[PDB]
């Protein structure tokens, strides 16, 4: 899809096959999830963003669709304020930023 | 411009007559700059982003240009990890997203 900017790029995806409202964020290096629970091993990690920083788990190899678009990479998963997908899913699946 | 998103979509702009690099960030509801000093009055605020609360100057009516493109906004004058460029700006010179 082409999708402008006036509001929230807000989509619907399903990661690990559950519904979580995603901003599809170029500003994230990678994907960043608050509601959910994924099975398994984690790594213990950390991201930076205005304000400090925040604790989480990298999960790998985790289906993401959205948009009849489908990916495989790794989600963070911690308490943000937003859920975010990021470059590592947007570039694999060849989105692009257009003016 | 088609920017691909393998890695951060950083352009130079030109921010109230100051050229800086900043990251295209749709993430981001508003313009948030580190890296500038700025001229003539501004309005106290707070924003937050992942981890809380940071207090910012907003100046307004900041003539903002980048690849061959112009917008006037608000620019939010404050600590951050990246100088962003958020929808404030990206909405006004018909920024899309597309895959
Ligand atoms: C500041 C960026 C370099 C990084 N952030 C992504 C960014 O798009 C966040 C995404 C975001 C969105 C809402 C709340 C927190 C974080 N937006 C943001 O901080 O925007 C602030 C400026 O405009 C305002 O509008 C929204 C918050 C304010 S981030 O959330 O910290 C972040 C950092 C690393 C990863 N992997 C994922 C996300």
């Amino acid at each position: 899809p082409q999708i402008s900017l006036w509001q929230r790029p807000v989509v619907t995806a399903r990661i690990g096959g559950q519904l979580i409202e995603v901003l599809l964020d170029t500003g994230a290096d990678d994907t960043v999830i608050e509601d959910i629970d994924l099975p398994g091993k984690w790594s213990p990690k950390m991201i930076a963003g205005i304000g400090g920083f925040v604790k989480v788990r990298q999960y790998d190899q985790i289906l993401i669709e959205f948009c009849g678009k489908k990916a495989i990479g790794s989600v963070l998963v911690g308490p943000t304020p937003a859920n975010v997908i990021g470059r590592n899913i947007m570039s694999q699946i060849g989105c692009t930023l257009n003016f």
